[PDB]
C-alpha cells in the first residue's frame, strides 16, 4: 500500500546486482568515494537480514557459515510474502540525493524498487569475464554458484545499465568516470 513510509525521497536510486568475485564491490566503493558519503549513500539488504534474523531468533543488533545459508533460507521465506520486507528497511532515513543499493539479488527487488521509486530507479548489472573470476580464485561451488542468490537474476535482462568487467584497471576506471558523470547529471 505505503510501500516505503520511512524512505526519503531521492533524485537517483541505482540498483546494483552481480555475481561473486565480479568486481561488484570495487564499483559501487568507487562510486561512493568520488561523489561523498554526504551526496551518496550504500544501501545493502543483507544490513536488514541479518539484524532481521537474529532478532526474530532472540537477538541483539546487526560451522558458523552454514547459518548464513539459515538466513538465506529464513529471507527468501519472508521475501516470498512481502516483497519489500528488507527493501523498506534499507532506505529509511536516508538523507543523501543518491542511493546505491549494492546488492540486490532478485527480480522481486528491482520490481519492489521499480515501482516505489520508478521515476528516479536505475537498474546496474555487473558482469565479469570468466578468466577475471578466476583469477580472484573463484570456482564453480554446488550450492553456492547455483543458488538463487547468485543465479536470482540470470534470466533477467531489463538492465539500464550493464558493466562488464574485463580484469583490466584503466578500462573499468573508463566505466566508473562514464558512470560517475551520468549520476552527477542528477544532482544538478
Amino acid at each position: 500500500g505505503s510501500m516505503a513510509p520511512l524512505g526519503g525521497a531521492p533524485r537517483l536510486v541505482l540498483l546494483f546486482s552481480g555475481k561473486r568475485k565480479s568486481g561488484k564491490d570495487f564499483v559501487t566503493e568507487a562510486l561512493q568515494s568520488r561523489l561523498g558519503a554526504d551526496v551518496c549513500a550504500v544501501l545493502r539488504l543483507s544490513g536488514p537480514l541479518k539484524e532481521q534474523y537474529a532478532q526474530e531468533h532472540g537477538l541483539n543488533f546487526q560451522y558458523k557459515e552454514a547459518f548464513r545459508k539459515d538466513m538465506i533460507r529464513w529471507g527468501e521465506e519472508k521475501r516470498q510474502a512481502d516483497p519489500g520486507f528488507f527493501c523498506r528497511k534499507i532506505v529509511e532515513g536516508i538523507s543523501q540525493p543518491i542511493w546505491l543499493v549494492s546488492d540486490t539479488r532478485r527480480v522481486s527487488d528491482i520490481q519492489w524498487f521499480r515501482e516505489a521509486y520508478g521515476a528516479v530507479t536505475q537498474t546496474v548489472r555487473v558482469v565479469a569475464l570468466e578468466q577475471s573470476r578466476q583469477q580472484r580464485g573463484w570456482v564453480f561451488t554446488p550450492g553456492v554458484d547455483d543458488a538463487e542468490s547468485e543465479c536470482g537474476l540470470d534470466n533477467f535482462g531489463d538492465f539500464d545499465w550493464v558493466i562488464e568487467n574485463h580484469g583490466v584497471e584503466q578500462r573499468l576506471e573508463e566505466q566508473l568516470e562514464n558512470l560517475i558523470e551520468f549520476i552527477r547529471s542528477r544532482l544538478k
